[PDB]
């Protein structure tokens, strides 16, 4: 309900201090009438009032955030001086919502790409309807904090970004990906966002930092012009050999002459960068002498970088990032090849590489999957794909052709779980068990139980079972993302007890490998989800975890080993995993001692798992 950024930004003392100092300066120079656009909990509005502003107006788009801001403003005894408005800034009218035009607008409607929260649209409206005229004293003319911003770019090598946007291989577990199928991510999604200061495997600067654009938030003509301004065509010198994976983008906010904020990548700051993946080139290798060329525009809200190309000295298949990461997950496909060949082998080795009767193999993977083609290559197999999108069907037809399938070897199941034919049964059913989120898929136990009945004698659900592993960690990061840590970070203002009512018990879409934390235990098996034998499912159980190290336990990250058979397991935490992980974050951190035996109480019901300290 409450975006994680509200917790991180409220816990950033440095940022609170700098916004307070800028709002203080402006108010005491006589900006005593303030509109806070995107107020969240209302901390900037409370800075303005306490700085001596006469009237403060705070608008917030989210019902949840507006109600929270009402509660926080009241709790800090500022109900009377601060008018909270449940409204998009665009829908503020004078005198209906605000009595008079205001001397100061403060806005934190800002994303990693600066523009992605509609600031340009808001400030154009603000200048036109809501602000006093600009300077041609301070009580008599309109001004905006932030005043202006410089946007910076850098060409980078980053395999972690690459593996989500480009398919890196021509051959997966003995199937050929044909040249005549081009895979593109959806960023070909104007950008992704990334804490680049700790992206798994890091990044390499291939160019110097280069200025992309400047913006003056106090110049209405300039903001009005962005909409129709001709894209800047630019060309950036290469200073290092490497693979061109992305343009990394950040910015400096000038709040006023003396106060600025940088979203430059750093472990010292909370800020993320905008990331523009590079794809649909013949070659990605760049070296000193080359230029990185691109068009930069800001016409329809977002900063777009397009036509990214390298100046030196054919069916398209759109995949989600998860599906691109999947095709780049080699051990996943090699596991399936091996484990499928073993199940085929132990049921009819004669049909592995009644003659007319194949192995029937059903793939119920959620999205795009090449498992059926891999199954196809193993023996006399009739493989079934569960792809819905026409584009996926065409790609798989073309991949089939490239691996010497006769036409209509690969069948499409959608074009309910049922028998393959009237009096026939499945040799393998593949179920999708774990969400990209790192949570167990809903209704999986139902799908398993239905699927069990539809199997040939000695046939298998893949995976047969799944072990969930956990780790005791001390993570201040996970804590500061989860909960405001008291009053001192918000400069005495009392916000934590109100926002912390919206603590999430579980952080999903977590990159474990990147996480700054201290391990307090070794991995430990937390529960078994067994698709072949439901009786082995952990109902409710306690787990004794040996504490290897003294620390403040804040979280229990968790991932899965998915067993295709007893020898072959997939790791959702693997380097190349197309799954994210998750973590239980404690409402209250617990202190643990080396030698202690901590008890986790683990409640499991369907696809939901409670994990608690006892
Ligand atoms: C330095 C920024 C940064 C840089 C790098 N990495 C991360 C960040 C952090 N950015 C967090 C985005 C937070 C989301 S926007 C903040 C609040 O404003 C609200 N809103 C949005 C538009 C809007 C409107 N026109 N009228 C009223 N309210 C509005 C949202 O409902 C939200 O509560």
């Amino acid at each position: 309900l409450v975006e994680r950024w509200h917790f991180i930004m409220l816990n950033d003392t440095k940022r609170n201090t700098i916004y307070n100092a800028a709002i203080q300066k402006a108010v005491c120079l006589g900006s005593k009438s303030v509109l806070d656009i995107g107020a969240g909990t209302g901390i900037l509005s409370m800075f303005a009032k306490k700085a001596g502003a006469h009237s403060v107006y705070a608008c917030e788009l989210s019902k949840t955030m507006y109600e929270l801001a009402c509660d926080v403003v009241a709790a800090n005894k500022m109900e009377a001086g601060i008018k909270l408005l449940h409204t998009k800034s665009l829908d503020i009218e004078i005198p209906k919502h605000i009595p008079e035009r205001v001397s100061l607008v403060v806005t934190e409607t800002v994303d990693a790409g600066l523009f992605g929260e509609g600031i340009v649209e808001s400030l154009i409206h603000a200048w036109e309807h809501l602000l006093l005229q600009p300077k041609t004293n301070c009580e008599k003319y309109g001004k905006v904090i932030p005043a202006s911003a410089v946007i910076f770019g850098m060409a980078v090598e980053c395999a972690e970004i690459r593996r989500h946007h480009r398919v890196g291989i021509k051959d997966i577990a003995g199937i050929h990906l044909p040249t005549n199928v081009k895979f593109q991510s959806p960023a070909y999604e104007p950008y992704t966002t990334e804490k680049m200061s700790r992206v798994p495997g890091g990044y390499l600067a291939l160019t110097e930092c280069f200025e992309i654009m400047t913006v003056d938030f106090n110049n209405l003509q300039e903001l009005k012009s962005l909409a129709t301004k001709k894209p800047d065509k630019i060309g950036i010198p290469v200073i290092k050999e490497g693979i061109l994976d992305a343009i990394m983008v950040w910015f400096v906010l000038q709040l006023d002459d003396e106060h600025s904020l940088s979203t430059s990548p750093s472990e010292e700051t909370c800020w993320e960068q905008a990331v523009y993946p590079v794809q649909d080139l013949a070659d990605y290798w760049i070296k000193p002498g080359d230029h990185v060329m691109m068009e930069v525009s800001c016409q329809d809200c977002y900063l777009r970088i397009q036509s990214i190309s390298v100046l030196g000295l054919e069916q398209t298949c759109i995949l989600e990032s998860t599906e691109i990461a999947l095709l780049n997950n080699i051990p996943y496909h090699e596991g399936f090849k091996m484990a499928m060949s073993k199940v085929l082998s132990s049921l009819t080795p004669e049909k592995l590489y009644n003659i007319l009767e194949p192995f029937y193999v059903l793939d119920v993977s959620e999205g795009f999957s090449v498992l059926p083609v891999i199954a196809g290559t193993l023996g006399q197999v009739k493989p079934y794909s569960s792809v819905e999108k026409d584009q996926h069907r065409i790609a798989l037809d073309l991949i089939s052709e490239a691996n010497h399938f006769p036409k209509e070897t690969l069948e499409f199941w959608l074009r309910m779980l049922q028998r393959p034919k009237s009096d026939k049964l499945w040799s393998i059913i593949i179920l999708d068990v774990i969400e990209p989120s790192g949570l167990i898929q809903q209704e999986i136990m139902e799908k398993a139980a239905i699927s069990r009945c539809l199997l040939q004698s000695g046939g298998k659900i893949f995976p047969q079972y799944v072990l969930m592993f956990g780790l005791l960690v001390e993570s201040q990061t996970l804590l500061e993302e989860n909960a405001v840590q008291g009053t001192e970070r918000t400069l005495g203002l009392n916000i934590a007890p109100f926002i912390n009512q919206f603590q999430v018990p579980i952080r999903v879409f977590l990159d474990l490998s990147s996480l700054p934390c201290i391990p307090l235990s070794k991995p430990v098996e937390l529960l078994r989800l067994d698709l072949m034998t439901p009786y082995l499912n952990t109902s409710n159980r306690e787990v004794k975890v040996y504490v290897c190290k003294s620390g403040r336990l804040t979280a229990i990250p968790f991932w899965y080993h998915m067993y295709l058979d007893e020898e072959i397991r997939l790791d959702t935490s693997s380097e190349a995993s197309h799954w994210k992980q998750a973590a239980v974050v404690l409402d209250n951190p617990i202190q643990v001692e080396m030698g202690e035996e901590l008890v986790l109480s683990i409640q499991h019901h369907k696809s939901n798992v409670s994990i608690t300290v006892k």
